[PDB]
């Protein structure tokens, strides 16, 4: 459960991974979630804290004094719905269900997310077809 | 970076520790902080879903439909404000500053919060003098 830090603390394990588990299963009842994405016809239900940790353009839309207290974000309206949920259930729970069939969609939605670890791993799984 | 996950899943090994530290990078600088915990003098900004997510108490404050809204949350004057720092540090950190002079402040304040596995700890750290 926990294990003498690098530092003079006490560190927990599972920690960081409990509390994402605990933070998607906050999402899943829809409990404190306070924007919504739209994407195309879809609509998705979101912690803007989650979103900010993992994307750049979420971080920026965020930050900005005007955008910051927005309860809607339109995304452009050619980002494949699938690709984005994909990457909201990686954003909160560490795994990505990348298959050839959505692997360009995802790929296309992560670059326009600024996920720059998720666009990294689509460029090595597509080269390694090539 | 990423795994074979036992699911079919490529899982990202430090996915949820870079979100945690992205949480706490948030909270350093008052970032889509909604409620402040007051201890006794003390306040202390933070986001209701990591609370949530670390804390049985504060989970069960904030999915009251009353008290989900609150922007102030006073704790019991009784709480060491102190112990409540070292606790709020390591939700969203996982580390834990504890030592000596402070073990049976933050135990007393983990019980207060129900934060299990911290109890459990300093119950193992209590037990390892006696
Ligand atoms: C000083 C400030 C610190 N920082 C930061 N702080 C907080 C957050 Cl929410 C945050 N999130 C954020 C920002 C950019 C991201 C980002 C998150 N992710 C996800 C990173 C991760 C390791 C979680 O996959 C990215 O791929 N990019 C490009 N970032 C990086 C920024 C540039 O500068
Ligand atoms: C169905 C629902 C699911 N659940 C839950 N869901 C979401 C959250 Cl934010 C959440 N957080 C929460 C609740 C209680 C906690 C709690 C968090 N922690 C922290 C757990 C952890 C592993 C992160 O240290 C505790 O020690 N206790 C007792 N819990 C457990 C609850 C009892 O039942």
């Amino acid at each position: 459960l926990y294990f003498q830090g690098a530092d003079s603390c006490i560190q927990f394990t599972r920690h960081a991974s409990d509390v994402l588990l605990n933070l998607n299963r906050l999402r899943s009842r829809d409990i404190l979630t306070d924007v919504v994405i739209v994407v195309s016809r879809e609509q998705f239900r979101a912690h803007k804290t989650v979103l900010m940790a993992c994307s750049g353009l979420f971080y920026s839309i965020f930050t900005d004094q005007l955008k910051c207290n927005l309860s809607v974000i339109n995304l452009d309206p050619e980002i494949n719905p699938e690709g984005f949920c994909i990457l909201l259930d990686f954003m909160y729970t560490s795994r990505l269900n990348l298959r050839e069939g959505n692997i360009m969609a995802v790929m296309a939605t992560a670059m326009y997310l600024q996920m720059e670890h998720v666009v990294d791993t689509c460029r090595k799984f597509i080269k390694a077809s090539e």
